[PDB]
């Protein structure tokens, strides 16, 4: 079974403030969540062109970000199984997209052209 396990903008935000992800971030990160995932946990991408796979709400990628459930080589810069953020909880993908945002900042997701103008304040959601 792959059932999905939706957030909103919303329950993401405040899930994600919950675990002191700053609010600045909130309405970047549902967004990114919202065209990377469909706010789904337990999303998986389709193969990379370059061979690699993205996980989960924030769509880590397996060859750098987070280790595949095979033998294959990863960067693995989260020190995360890939497969551990198809959980109901956030809380491995949102600490490695910090991680993520931090090191690359947020042109790191493909998805950040959908993300980067624009936004309305999280805090409706607060």
């Amino acid at each position: 079974e792959a059932e999905a396990k939706t957030f909103t903008r919303c329950s993401l935000a405040r899930e994600m403030y919950k675990l002191g992800v700053p609010k600045n971030q909130l309405a970047r990160w549902t967004c990114i969540a919202e065209h990377e995932s469909s706010y789904n946990t337990k999303a998986v991408g389709s193969l990379n062109s370059n061979g690699s796979r993205d996980y989960g709400i924030f769509q880590i990628n397996n060859y750098y970000w987070c280790s595949p459930p095979s033998g294959a080589f990863s960067y693995d810069e989260c020190k995360i199984k890939c497969e551990d953020f198809l959980v109901d909880s956030i809380e491995p993908a949102v600490k490695c997209a910090q991680l993520v945002l931090k090191q690359q900042g947020w042109t790191a997701w493909s998805t950040w052209k959908y993300c980067d103008g624009t936004l309305p304040s999280i805090d409706d959601c607060f």
